[PDB]
């Protein structure tokens, strides 16, 4: 059995990854994939794409309507003004017939969405395609979401106080439409996650949608200086330490980090991310006491090469699902420092599995050197980490031994969704 799936992401390279890994898993399974996104995001990930996927992953481009405030390089949230992300979902909308017209070109058996494209299931719909959405975060976050629109039985799930604030501005400021896109998903909604991590949140988030819930698991996807200092160090004595892609530290965050790092005496690799000079960011004499024993990299850096090298020993991370998937695959244990959005959550599972050990801030919500230092200490170095230094390396055997027992059940389920589908188009 085989499927041509055309994919959907959400215009961010945060979406448009896992819907990428995914698409692997499913060509290796003998589908066809047509990943369909903006010319600007496009021409990103294709550089990324092995020519072992020549065959069986096709780029699509959908183009959107430009304005002068919106020009086509501006047409994804990667580094988009927040003023104009407004423009961006309406130029979104705006493109649905470019949509219709590269649906009726193609005709794919399936569509892949994601959280928001109500008009792209429309389309497919009215040339009886079906449509399956794929949530790229947790089930933790997927119940969550429909327990707010739909309106909690897990007592670790919790929030701290100073947590409530930015929760409460972010949900007091669409809900019908993302209830109506989980809504239209046909039979079941794919989801980034495996049963071991997320079982009972899965079924929860099941009852609730009135949907089976279907695991794709894990999706995880010359020497550079990065590398080459990292192959001086011991084993297990480096943490890495980075907030993902779309959030930028305060500049009192950024001290206190900087402050906490100098604190815990733990070799690092900072990637330090500024909005469009290091020396002058960093406390006075900073980088001249550390020396060798650390590195401050701005921009971006090699998350996987660090992650995967022997002499990484810990994550100092905001908790995104994918670098959370990432550093749960390559057995490295986890400093919670969540930031915004569904952070908070994943901490919560993250602790409650045993991989991870968060930073816990003050009642104002501000952070503590000494705080940061301690855990960094603890889960790289102290007896106290060991618990969760041994349960990374666990989860990294089994997810290595897993492979992709979570692929097959999703081409079954897609297999059969589509069959039936089609047996009752054949009525009309
Ligand atoms: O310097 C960096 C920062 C981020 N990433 C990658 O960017 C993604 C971050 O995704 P996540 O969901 O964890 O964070 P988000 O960007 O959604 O907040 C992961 O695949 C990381 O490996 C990377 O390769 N290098």
């Amino acid at each position: 059995g085989s499927l041509r799936v055309l994919m959907l992401p959400w215009l961010a390279h945060g979406h448009i990854s896992p819907f990428l890994e995914l698409a692997k898993r499913l060509a290796k399974k003998n589908f066809h994939i047509y990943l369909c996104s903006t010319p600007i995001n496009l021409s990103s990930i294709k550089k990324t794409i092995s020519q072992e996927y020549s065959l069986s992953i096709q780029l699509v481009e959908l183009p959107l309507p430009s304005l002068p405030d919106l020009p086509p390089q501006y047409h994804t949230t990667n580094g988009l003004p927040p003023h104009l992300m407004p423009t961006l979902k309406r130029a979104y909308e705006m493109s649905s017939p470019t949509f219709s017209n590269i649906l009726k070109t193609l005709l794919p058996d399936l569509l892949i969405y994601d959280f928001n494209q109500m008009w792209a299931v429309d389309t497919a719909t009215s040339l009886n395609i079906p449509s399956v959405q794929f949530s790229t975060t947790g089930t933790i976050t997927a119940s969550f979401a429909m327990y707010m629109l739909k309106n909690y039985p897990f007592p670790e799930i919790y929030l701290w106080e100073y947590e409530l604030e930015r929760m409460r501005k972010a949900w007091v400021e669409e809900g019908d439409q993302l209830l109506e896109c989980a809504s239209k998903s046909c039979g079941i909604i794919l989801i980034k996650s495996f049963r071991e991590l997320e079982g009972k949140y899965i079924d929860f988030f099941s009852e609730l949608s009135g949907k089976k819930i279907v695991p794709v698991g894990p999706l995880v996807q010359e020497k550079g200086e990065i590398i080459q200092w990292l192959d001086k160090k011991d084993k297990s004595s480096v943490v890495f330490v980075s907030f993902g892609s779309e959030y930028f530290l305060t500049s009192e965050e950024m001290e206190e980090i900087a402050h906490g790092l100098e604190s815990g005496n733990v070799n690092f690799i900072w990637v330090l991310r500024f909005p469009v000079s290091v020396a002058e960011a960093l406390p006075k004499g900073f980088l001249e006491r550390i020396g060798d024993r650390g590195m401050v990299v701005e921009g971006w850096a090699p998350q996987a090469k660090i992650l995967k090298h022997s002499s990484t020993g810990g994550f100092v991370s905001h908790c995104g699902w994918s670098s959370i998937m990432e550093s749960m695959k390559l057995g490295i244990p986890i400093i919670a420092m969540p930031m915004q959005l569904d952070q908070p959550f994943n901490a919560r599972l993250l602790e409650e599995f045993g991989v991870a050990m968060e930073v816990v801030r003050e009642k104002d919500g501000t952070l503590r050197r000494e705080e940061i230092a301690n855990v960094i200490r603890k889960v790289v170095v102290e007896k106290s980490g060991e618990g969760v230094r041994a349960k990374a390396r666990q989860v990294s055997e089994s997810l290595r031994k897993k492979g992709d027992e979570e692929v097959d059940e999703v081409v079954v389920e897609l297999l059969q969704i589509c069959r039936k589908y089609e047996l009752i188009g054949k009525m009309s």
